[PDB]
């Protein structure tokens, strides 16, 4: 029951492997799920519900682990616990790099997909600016922009960068290097003076 | 007779200021232009030729503003060098934001704007780290992060912001706060060790 659900999900990620929401029918999606296109429509009104279904499980699937991150704390030094929760979004959304690229391109044309983003975009920003305000707090961090507009554009850049390096745009930052590359900018404009 | 064609680019802008390319038809160009609609198809093949001719003249724009800036230093402290470059971005799209919108909606359907979008991309991240290059030679900066890698990190981080800011998204940085931020994370992040 959700079985069908799951089966039509897990055939929309594996078309969009291949090609964009475009070029995907429902008739492609019920044909890879082994059921009837009426039976499709009982269970997602439209390809683009599929999308955003997917959308919505890769992005509460980063959200619970940033959750179990936060909750227990890796114990390491500072760099590491910044490289450790940006490692969330690398490997989460890096595991499913075609709905990220199919919900990108989405967030253009559709109004559910741009809330979805924002929801998340705007929780995980204020979970960064606590963590940088703790941080200022404990005197480890000096006091230098305000802690919410630095944590926007920082998760601006890694939405930017991550997305570019896994779709391979040209120019990106090669996917082996931008964990690095993201880690050293948020450390030193976070503890820089 | 260019001049029919200028006043096509303008028609479209003012438009684009009022909706998105879709809600905007060849007939709508032409009436505001003075002409009719197949005198609109000899300067342009279609609407979106005309979205891709004004999103060429805006990156032109900042490109030939760069390369002034570039033969003629404005001599200040480093902090300043780098907020004088970023301006330029934030001047030039700033003052074309209905055409950096529908620009970045249409890099995800057309291959001629995503081609575009990355030719000057690539360009001006390769100046941007030579001038990386130029500080670490000099010694005012240290040798962390490739140069390269480092500067396409920060001009994603740049383009995104930028644009968020501009169409007011939800998050962004206020546009009156959006310079500080960008030039206090590049200059943390190019000297910082
Ligand atoms: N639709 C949709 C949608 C919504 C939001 C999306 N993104 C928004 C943000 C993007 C980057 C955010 C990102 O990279 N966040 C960085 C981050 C998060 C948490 C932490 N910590 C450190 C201490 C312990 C754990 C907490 C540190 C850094 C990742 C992609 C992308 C898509
Ligand atoms: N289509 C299209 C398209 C193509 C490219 C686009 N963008 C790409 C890059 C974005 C941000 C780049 C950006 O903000 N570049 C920063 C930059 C450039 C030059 C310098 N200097 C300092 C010393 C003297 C001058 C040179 C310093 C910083 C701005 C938007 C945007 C749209």
């Amino acid at each position: 029951g959700d079985d069908r659900e799951l089966a039509i999900l897990a055939t929309a990620e594996n078309l969009l492997e291949d090609r964009p929401l475009a070029d995907i029918s429902v008739d492609d999606l019920a044909k890879g799920a082994g059921i009837s296109r009426p039976t499709f429509y009982f269970y997602f009104p439209s390809k683009e519900a599929v999308l955003l279904t997917l959308l919505d499980r890769v992005v509460n699937q980063a959200d619970m682990a940033l959750q179990t991150l936060a909750e227990n704390p890796a114990d390491t030094d500072r760099e590491n616990m910044w490289r450790t929760g940006i490692n969330v979004f690398f490997e989460t959304f890096g595991s499913h790099k075609a709905v990220t690229r199919a919900g990108q391109a989405a967030r253009a044309t559709s109004v559910e997909v741009a809330e979805l983003w924002s929801t998340f975009m705007q929780k995980w920003i204020a979970y960064t600016a606590a963590v940088i305000d703790a941080e200022r707090d404990r005197g480890a961090a000096p006091r230098t922009l305000p802690a919410h507009e630095l944590a926007t554009a920082l998760n601006l850049m890694n939405e930017r960068t991550l997305f570019a390096s896994f779709a391979g745009e040209q120019p990106s930052v090669p996917e082996a290097r931008v964990l690095d590359t993201l880690v050293h900018i948020w450390v030193t404009s976070i503890y820089g003076e």
